[PDB]
């Protein structure tokens, strides 16, 4: 399950936010775009790709996600197409959302927060800490 | 080559600024089109590339936008020791290989991301070796 990923959009202030959980360790990217179209999930999706082995994204079936563009960009990186965090990301924005003047720097904050924050006690890791270990644990 | 050293630098290409994130001892990189070099565009890109990795210190070429305000803030939210000035092949790298890809993006920063990716999965070493993307991981894994 290392490779795989669950994309779903959010809509706050009116703007749209696409976050991506990588279902193994609940580790989260995300962007704010002005509007949810084909030209933007490719970018997101090429971005992603670029960064993690990203084998197969799960998605809602919007059509963003049908267009020939985000088809090429899937087939060049080789991806294959087919809320417990998601609902965290909203609360965490609401806690931060007063650190920052603009809608994607206070999200950007709460990526991170998510992806650092310590689960558990001592002897716990955080999102960001699972999702290398797994990944350097399946490439022995 | 402590794991959470990074160098940001800057592209240009076409007329449009290509900010890239390079993780020191791995060759990893990040990068993002943006349309200027401004203090806010820096500072999202370092807030966005922080969330994502542990990032303990970037080496910057003190450009004007890592003095302004609104760097240092970030920096400083993120818990990012900003390092200006701490010293290059790796431009003229993505540079080539964005020019492999050119022509199969309608937009350039489509073509950087391309290029990105090719960079991190390229086997160095030869056949026995490991990519970018595999050394970061490899590095930066706490607990294997
Ligand atoms: O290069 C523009 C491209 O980037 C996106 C995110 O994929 O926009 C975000 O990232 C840019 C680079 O950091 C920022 O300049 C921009 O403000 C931010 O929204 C895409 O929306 C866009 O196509």
């Amino acid at each position: 399950s290392p490779g795989i990923w669950q994309l779903d959009c959010t809509h706050l202030e009116g703007k749209v936010i696409l976050v991506a959980v990588h279902v193994a360790s609940g580790y989260i990217e995300a962007e704010v775009i002005p509007a949810e179209t084909g030209q933007e999930t490719a970018y997101f999706l090429l971005k992603l790709a670029g960064r993690w082995p990203v084998k197969t994204v799960h998605t809602d079936n919007g059509s963003n996600f049908t267009s020939t563009t985000v088809k090429a960009a899937c087939d060049w990186a080789g991806i294959k197409q087919e809320e417990s965090m998601n609902k965290e990301l909203k609360k965490i924005i609401g806690q931060v959302r007063d650190q920052a003047e603009h809608l994607k720097t206070a999200v950007q904050m709460a990526v991170f927060i998510h992806n650092h924050k310590r689960k558990g006690g001592i002897g716990g890791y955080s999102a960001g800490e699972r999702i290398v270990d797994i990944i350097a644990t399946d490439i022995q």
